[PDB]
RNA sequence: CUAGUACCGAUUGAAUGGCUUAGUGAGGCCUCAGGAUCUGCUUAGAGUCAGAGCGGA
């Protein structure tokens, strides 16, 4: 089980976990502070326009 | 950061409308004049040959 299995964390609940976002495991893709994040996409839209 | 809501207040920017001072004023109508032209009569041009003179539009 645990070979198989370690990777899961464990949680009570979605909503609740602390979970990082750009998280430093070696599955996160390569690229990420190569992509482009922007945040208020809204604010942003209509400010490029 | 963004959204919403308002005040003054600068340019008169740049316009719209009412009132008002001063000055100007189209057009037709009435009236004082003017007379391009057209035409009747008359002594008189000829057996249309001119001129003048008295009228009308």
């Amino acid at each position: 089980a645990i070979e198989r299995l370690k990777r899961y964390r464990g949680l009570k609940n979605l909503y609740n976990c602390d979970w990082q976002v750009d998280e430093k495991d070696p599955s996160s893709p390569a690229e990420w502070k190569r992509l482009l994040r922007i945040g208020n996409y809204k604010n942003t839209k209509n400010r490029i326009i």
